[PDB]
């Protein structure tokens, strides 16, 4: 079968060759349909080889997957299920009190393998296999867009641990305030338009001149453009308002220190960005006394697993049609792939189909 | 009747006098047994007269107290009845969300004065009034201590919303670290001690040398003693463990920084500390990180309210009778209050008596 794969050397994704994989035990056998292309993605093309299989030559890219069970094997799914996989799987040391209490998305470095980023080949092939634990059944009508499945759980992750943070009193937020215009970004702020907890207001942070079309989403969804080369951070409660709610999805170091700035009393940040290290000049009295006498949390978070999963079909039933055709800018057939890699400004989210229904 | 209090252009507190307050509706009048003395205080004493109340030329100090209910007026309470006060009290604009919600512990700045520190009296004087509503009766037997529910309502409150943060998963944690070797640190560390999540290791950070009764509290409770200028809080993973639970109680800025890096997977810090602004060189990228990938939290509290109070009583109960005899390094009659303002290191936690039962 055919997989597309980062290989040392080599600095774009390509095109392989390899067996089709046969369930074990416990284990379907998955035929892929589409497979979603992030910004962790491209840092894994970025990134150097550490994270290649042991022994192995290559990494089969792709963690945000959709397909159709085609040999159920000994599992109790179906054959023509629709089914989207988790991406961590045990480490080389087998299994762990993280993967045993089925929390494997609160595991430590080193303690799991995150498929097509970390220690194990992804979804970017034509078949897969992955235990029946792992594989969450969608509905059929998700199968187009079930890509965006994983996206959406990564999300719903950070904001039931960033909500539990606020559990201990009665908190009813009004204001949202996304840090980002990526896929995840844009995704999370259409998600807040339709979360429970009933925000009015919202804004979303970018750093682009128009025309651009992540703006034109933002305002499409009623929310508010706020370009950090006007508006940093810590001027938003002047400029416009406290933030009961901020998700960070810049990758930005900056923005960590001065959400708190940002934040209205009694609100928290969930943190979802992955920097390299950068160190400056940083007010740390004013960071903390800020956390501490306005009773603020940060939260940061990682992955996601099979509950979160299920949520994000929910949410995915909520997200406007609009708002679902112009994120999806580009799902682009195997057979001409490479443009799901693009990194340019209207490139907001693609996918790549190795297969239809 | 006599108070201490502060005055503009005193340096230190004086006894002055003035009218015994009558209880209005839905207050009782208590009289005084003993009040305690914080960092909160000797604070108070250094800063300005800004929180003097309204159009006042002093500042009633103290708001750790217990006292003798002596007419119950219109409440519910009874004569003789031992009760401790809540701090927060309305401000001149008058009630507000939080204090409607019974959650006045979460208002910000500006929404509510703190007795003895902020806006209103505190309780060193021989009489007081208070709402039934922010009297919390307490066990007869806690009246000699009383003093100790306030501080150990601040913990409640922040062991409350630090362990919400972690209610999303299955959080069992073994290894807790108290920034921190004031009464506030050292009260938290016997806490920890017998706290339901049944930690295995303690361990508390100072900077003092031998012989010191800080140092001999942490280690007669079988804790750790870690002297920061030996062992900085970023290599305790290294010399000593990764900490799941940090509580810090130093307001020194690099701590909360720093306790990112200290704590284990899936860790959370409670920062308490009310640290003036400082600037200084931050790895920011480093912070932001490890909070991300390793699903760490922040959360900062102040204050606290009716249901910690209550809770406090029970962890009384269970703190070892040498650990509060060690504490405690004395309770000074009024006739020779001054000494409760002692502020060296083989001063720990001291009251002021008013009066016995
Ligand atoms: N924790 C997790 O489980 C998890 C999961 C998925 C993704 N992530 C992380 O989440 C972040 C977002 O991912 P993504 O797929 O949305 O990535 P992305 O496509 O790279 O998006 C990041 C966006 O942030 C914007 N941005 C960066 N710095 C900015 C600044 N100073 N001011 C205003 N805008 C700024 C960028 O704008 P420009 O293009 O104009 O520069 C970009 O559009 C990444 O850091 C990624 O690694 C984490
Ligand atoms: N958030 C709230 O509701 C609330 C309530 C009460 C208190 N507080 C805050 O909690 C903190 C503790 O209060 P407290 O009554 O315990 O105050 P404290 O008596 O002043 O104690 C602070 C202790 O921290 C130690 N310390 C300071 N910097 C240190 C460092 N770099 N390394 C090691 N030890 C260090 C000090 O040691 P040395 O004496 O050797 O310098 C001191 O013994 C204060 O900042 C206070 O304002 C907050
Ligand atoms: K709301
Ligand atoms: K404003
Ligand atoms: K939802
Ligand atoms: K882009
Ligand atoms: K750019
Ligand atoms: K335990
Ligand atoms: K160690
Ligand atoms: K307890
Ligand atoms: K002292
Ligand atoms: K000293
Ligand atoms: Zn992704
Ligand atoms: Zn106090």
């Amino acid at each position: 079968m055919k997989a597309i794969a980062v290989k040392r050397g080599e600095d774009r994704p390509v095109v392989i060759e390899k067996p089709r994989p046969e369930p074990e035990s416990g284990e379907a056998l998955v035929r892929t349909l589409r497979v979603g292309v992030c910004g962790t993605d491209h840092e894994v093309i970025a990134g150097g080889h550490g994270g290649f299989p042991e022994g192995e030559d290559h990494l089969v890219l792709g963690h945000e997957a959709v397909g159709v069970v085609v040999d159920p094997n000994d599992t109790e799914l179906e054959e023509g299920d629709i089914v989207v996989p988790t991406v961590r799987r045990p480490p080389a040391s087998g299994t762990n009190e993280y993967f045993e209490r089925d929390q494997p998305d609160m595991a430590p470095d080193g303690m799991y393998f995150e498929r097509g980023i970390v220690g194990a080949h992804g979804y970017m092939s034509e078949f897969f296999t992955s235990p029946e634990k792992y594989l969450v059944r969608i509905p059929r009508s998700q199968a187009e867009l079930g890509f965006l499945i994983e996206p959406i759980s990564i999300t719903e992750k950070a904001l039931e641990h960033a909500y539990a943070s606020r559990s201990a009193f009665d908190w009813d937020p009004s204001s949202a305030f996304v840090l980002g215009n990526g896929s995840l970004g844009l995704l999370t702020l259409a998600m807040l338009k339709v979360d429970d907890k009933g925000y009015e207001n919202l804004y979303c942070l970018g750093r682009r001149d128009r025309p651009d079309p992540t703006i034109d989403i933002i305002e499409e969804l009623d929310a508010t453009y706020v370009d950090s080369r006007q508006t940093p951070v810590e001027d938003v409660p002047d400029v416009y308002e406290q933030m009961d709610f901020i998700y960070e999805a810049t990758g930005f170091p900056k923005h960590a220190i001065q959400s708190v700035q940002a934040l209205a009393p009694n609100g928290v940040g969930a943190l979802l960005g992955v920097p390299s290290d950068w160190a400056f000049e940083v007010d740390a009295g004013a960071f903390h006394r800020e956390m501490v006498l306005h009773n603020k949390a940060l939260v940061g978070s990682v992955n996601s697993h099979v509950e979160h999963f299920e949520a994000a079909t929910v949410t995915f039933t909520k997200l406007p049609k609009w708002f679902l055709e112009d994120l999806v800018t580009g799902v682009h057939p195997l057979s001409e792939f490479e443009a799901a890699f693009d990194d340019d400004d209207t490139t907001i989210k693609t996918a790549i189909e190795f297969s239809t229904v």
